[PDB]
């Protein structure tokens, strides 16, 4: 509730309040690249973000969410493994205290410095709340971050973080274009899984891009200045807000590329 990323409330404890934490399709997972199989049945992936309308950025005490107006069919994900149309509702990141950790998914056990999640809901279910009662309710586009060159399209996010340092703070964040966070290639891996935060609901088709984006050390250092705590409370830096890899169980990871 109550849940977080610490010793007494972190991922090892979540199962007590959220028993699905030990479920059959939990996320993240390690992506074993040798075992993932090219799937010719996957259709072309379509990321259509031209009309995306951002509203606000919020520090929710675990991460920050950039929120979108999803009241009309605008920013949508379709194709690939997906049947129908999934509407963008928000994005957020997971990141580490050091550049050698921070991602939730891993690639041949490699951890990236951070991971971006663009969260979408299946428009056949009418609203996000109904979508998370369905096994195909959500699609999350996951993008790895490595530290090197700056990502210019990220800088507007970085520069607003000073205004949402603590839990419960929000700021207007209109006219942000999420196209500036996408790598060149849409090559991906896909598998059925879950939300990686409580309530850990098993509603997600994961689409994890193979090509990371590069961000600068200065950009990620600013993520690490955020706080888990609220205003006036003792400072706990918002770092290491990632769940580690979970058992693959009865799943196969499919690749979009040969
Ligand atoms: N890492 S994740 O995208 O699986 N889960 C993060 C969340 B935050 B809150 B709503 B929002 B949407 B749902 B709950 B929490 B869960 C998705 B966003
Ligand atoms: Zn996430």
């Amino acid at each position: 509730h109550h849940w977080g990323y610490g010793k007494h409330n972190g991922p090892e404890h979540w199962h007590k309040d959220f028993p699905i934490a030990k479920g059959e399709r939990q996320s993240p997972v390690d992506i074993d690249t040798h075992t993932a199989k090219y799937d010719p049945s996957l259709k072309p992936l379509s990321v259509s973000y031209d009309q995306a309308t951002s509203l606000r950025i919020l520090n929710n005490g675990h991460a920050f969410n950039v929120e979108f107006d999803d009241s009309q069919d605008k920013a949508v994900l379709k194709g690939g493994p997906l049947d129908g149309t999934y509407r963008l509702i928000q994005f957020h990141f997971h990141w580490g205290s050091l550049d050698g950790q921070g991602s939730e998914h891993t690639v041949d056990k490699k951890k990236y410095a951070a991971e971006l999640h663009l969260v979408h809901w299946n428009t056949k279910y009418g609203d996000f709340g109904k979508a998370v009662q369905q096994p195909d309710g959500l699609a999350v586009l996951g993008i790895f971050l490595k530290v090197g060159s700056a990502k210019p399209g990220l800088q507007k996010v970085v520069d607003v973080l000073d205004s949402i340092k603590t839990k419960g703070k929000s700021a207007d964040f209109t006219n942000f274009d999420p196209r500036g966070l996408l790598p060149e290639s849409l090559d991906y891996w896909t598998y059925p899984g879950s939300l990686t935060t409580p309530p850990l609901l098993e509603c997600v088709t994961w689409i994890v891009l193979k090509e990371p984006i590069s961000v600068s050390s200065e950009q990620v250092l600013k993520f690490r200045k955020l706080n888990f705590n609220g205003e006036g409370e003792p400072e706990e830096l918002m770092v290491d807000n990632w769940r580690p890899a979970q058992p693959l169980k009865n799943r196969q990871i499919k690749a979009s590329f040969k």
